[PDB]
């Protein structure tokens, strides 16, 4: 089941393994377009110390540029030793249209 999370304007659907979704809510409902930060295109997985990377590729065009968005997704330890599991955590756009998720979950913690 996906992981949500608003910020400002957008609020961001994250369904592992499957795409990366950005869209604006009014009261609950998705208020217009769906921009698809990207699809699933890789992983790697590393285990015993722990370490995921994910990308996504081929998101909305860009206006900005023509270009697809894309997305990758950073897996870090939840420092909060919390108790609702995974959660996203940030998202950055440190080029117009490619982003960084960065995605907190207690299976990446020492
Ligand atoms: O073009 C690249 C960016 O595209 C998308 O962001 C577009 C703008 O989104 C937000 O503004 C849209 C809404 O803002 C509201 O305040 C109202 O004005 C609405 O009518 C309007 O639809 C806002 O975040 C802007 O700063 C964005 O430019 C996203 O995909 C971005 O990640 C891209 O950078």
């Amino acid at each position: 089941p996906c992981l949500l999370k608003t910020k400002d304007w957008w609020t961001y659907e994250f369904c592992y393994g499957r795409h990366i979704q950005q869209y604006h809510m009014e009261d609950s409902e998705i208020k217009g377009e769906v921009l698809y930060l990207g699809y699933y295109q890789s992983a790697f997985d590393w285990d015993d110390k722990r370490y995921h990377s994910q990308t996504y590729g081929n998101g909305s065009k860009c206006d900005l540029n023509g270009r697809p968005r894309e997305a990758e997704v950073r897996f870090l330890c939840d420092e909060g030793a919390g108790i609702s599991g995974d959660y996203i955590d940030r998202v950055d756009e440190p080029l117009s249209c490619s982003y960084v998720l960065t995605i907190r979950t207690p299976r990446l913690c020492p």
